[PDB]
């Protein structure tokens, strides 16, 4: 068929939208509510407006190309309409970018500047309390910034299929929010933060723990430990104009030291701990030929999904604490034992790519003798904001190392941040354990990648076992509802709530749709972790020298005794009750 766009003739066979065809051919068309191959069907934003001869103004984002179409994307009428839409949005938008947390990477401000739009009447509510919801331990809503674009709703539907984010009718006005406008924590919401990642403005954000960290740092008697998740070192550079896929581990260590933290550890050490415990548990279930299957329990989003939809599986989840919580528990017990610090004066902070980790850290029972395992969790974005507010020249910093007592990590722990990393590491350790060997073939590429559901057969002690990696909460729903769990006997199943793994976490740096279309952020971010694992000498969790010392001199045998007593956390279904 033949297409004419801005006077240029194309002869094509594709069956696609005007927007996608124009972007494939370097023709600029604006867009806002279109994301994840979906737009806001009920109140289209119409910023992708184009003129089609014989039809009039159409939305390029959901209008398929067809033979004989003559399109104009830059006429005075088209730009007039788009600017009118942006002005109408500003009419409901508190346009005060100074203190806004999306000041530096906001799609809406970009469009406003592009079209020189201005509100017909400035939106200036002087009682913001009715527009804000800070009840959640993980999420926060600021509806003075909400464009009602629907990208959060669509993203929740696609990534989790829970539809916990919904359009609501509050006092005859349309808002976005949780079921019955409740606190997200009190619903089936997973707190995964994918809605945040899909928001083009500062309407949805993470629950800030920055004041916690500041107060702890400024308290004279507090010894503030900091430890970052695997994915942080593969991601934060994006917010300092360093590009995608840049390993900035040493820069992060140096920046953390410059921010005043008293000890620089690493959550990958806790990942090696979790692998110790989980591989021991798996080898035991194997030698006992049950119980099966065993689910990972390190992803709090998947933990909430199980609690809210599949309580019958809670008993099959590993009792090992997640890397964050296991690290914190050890930080309040073993670390004082090798340092002399009063355990009550230790304040443990984690840097996570995740908003659900905030909920996990504040679980009432995630403490001991009155000491929280983890006292504060800040997202990648939060750490970036802290670094910039301190005017630390991150991109120019020299590399430093972490304190090794709880900062060393193997490649097994290094790849935790990618989908299938936990399973690969656990297999690396479990095969050696069960066969009492030091096997050299350790790479399990079969469980890697962005496939939603990845199954594999593995040979351990010359018996065959079936493992599955569930990559995304929606894929968990598909795996369960489909009956796939019953096609064969599964023995060890990894589950991540965020497709691609923690590298695509809800607390990660925002990426504009164009950059997303030109870069596979999931793959490029996981590339850093897999390279680290490639170039590490210790690639099995149980080879971590610092962790081996910790277990030999303090915790003892993993999976039992003091180790099980302190480093484990068993989820349990709620007892039968009536009514509900
Ligand atoms: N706790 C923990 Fe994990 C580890 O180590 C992070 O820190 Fe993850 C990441 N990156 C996050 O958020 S959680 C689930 N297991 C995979 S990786
Ligand atoms: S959301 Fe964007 S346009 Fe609105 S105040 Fe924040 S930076 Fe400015
Ligand atoms: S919260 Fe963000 S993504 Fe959701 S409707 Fe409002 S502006 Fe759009
Ligand atoms: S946190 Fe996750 S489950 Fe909850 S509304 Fe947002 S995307 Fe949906
Ligand atoms: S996959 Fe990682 S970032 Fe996403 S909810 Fe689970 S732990 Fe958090
Ligand atoms: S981008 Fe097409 S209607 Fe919003
Ligand atoms: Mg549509
Ligand atoms: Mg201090």
């Amino acid at each position: 068929k033949t297409i004419i766009i801005n006077g240029v003739q194309f002869n094509t066979d594709e069956d696609t939208t005007i927007l996608k065809f124009a972007r494939d051919n370097n023709i600029d068309i604006s867009a806002l509510c279109f994301l994840n191959n979906c737009n806001n069907d009920i109140n289209k934003c119409e910023i992708c407006t184009v003129e089609v001869e014989g039809t009039g103004l159409v939305t390029a984002c959901d209008t398929l190309i067809e033979d004989g179409m003559i399109i104009n994307t830059n006429s005075d009428a088209v730009n007039e309409k788009i600017k009118s839409r942006i002005s109408q949005l500003l009419d409901i938008h508190e346009f005060k970018c100074g203190p806004c947390n999306r000041r530096e990477n906001c799609e809406f401000l970009k469009l406003v500047i592009k079209y020189k739009a201005r509100a017909s009447k400035p939106f200036l509510p002087k009682d913001k309390t009715e527009y804000v919801d800070e009840r959640s331990k993980s999420l926060t809503v600021d509806r003075t910034k909400c464009l009602l674009c629907g990208r959060c709703v669509n993203a929740c539907g696609k990534n989790t299929e829970t539809y916990a984010m919904k359009f609501l009718n509050k006092n005859g006005k349309t808002i976005i929010g949780a079921e019955d406008e409740k606190c997200f924590d009190d619903t089936n919401c997973l707190l995964c933060g994918q809605c945040i990642i899909a928001c083009p403005v500062a309407a949805l954000s993470e629950k800030s723990h920055m004041d916690r960290v500041k107060n702890a740092l400024n308290a004279p008697e507090k010894h503030v430990i900091v430890a970052m998740a695997p994915s942080v070192r593969a991601s934060i550079g994006e917010l300092f104009n360093m590009g995608f896929g840049v390993d900035v581990t040493g820069k992060i260590y140096t920046a953390l030291r410059q921010l005043g933290f008293d000890k620089i550890f690493d959550i990958n050490f806790g990942a090696d701990m979790t692998i110790m415990e989980d591989a021991t548990e798996l080898v035991q279930r194997i030698e006992n030929n049950g119980p099966f299957p065993m689910f990972t329990s390190c992803c709090p989003g998947w933990v909430r999904q199980a609690e809210n939809y599949y309580p019958e599986l809670l008993n099959n989840l590993s009792s090992a604490k997640s890397p964050q919580q296991i690290f914190g528990t050890a930080s309040k017990t073993y670390y004082p034992s090798i340092s002399g610090l009063d355990p009550k004066n230790v304040f443990t902070v984690t840097v996570m790519p995740c908003t659900s980790k905030k909920f996990e850290a504040d679980r009432p029972q995630m403490e001991k003798d009155g000491l929280r395992d983890i006292d504060a969790v800040i997202t990648t974005r939060e750490l970036a904001k802290m670094i910039k507010d301190a005017k630390i020249p991150f991109a120019k910093l020299e590399d430093s190392e972490a304190d090794p007592a709880m900062g060393e990590y193997s490649g097994a722990g290094a790849i935790f941040g990618a989908t299938g990393g936990v399973m690969e590491a656990a297999l690396r350790s479990a095969k050696d354990f069960a066969e009492n060997a030091e096997l050299e073939d350790i790479e399990y590429k079969q469980v890697r990648g962005l496939n939603g559901i990845k199954e594999a057969e593995v040979e351990i002690n010359n018996n065959k076992y079936n493992v599955a990696v569930i990559n995304g909460a929606s894929n968990l729903f598909k795996f369960m509802k489909s009956g796939m769990i019953n096609e064969k006997q599964y023995h060890f199943i990894e589950v991540m709530a965020c497709h691609g793994g923690c590298v695509n976490g809800g607390g990660q740096p925002h990426v504009n749709p164009k950059d997303l279309e030109k870069v596979d952020i999931k793959k490029v971010r996981a590339s850093v972790l897999y390279n680290q694992d490639e170039h590490l000498s210790k690639r099995k969790s149980h080879e971590n020298t610092a962790l081996v010392k910790m277990y030999q001199n303090y915790f003892g045998k993993p999976g039992e005794g003091r180790a099980h007593e302190i480093l484990h956390f068993k989820y349990k279904k709620s007892a039968w009750s009536h009514p509900q």
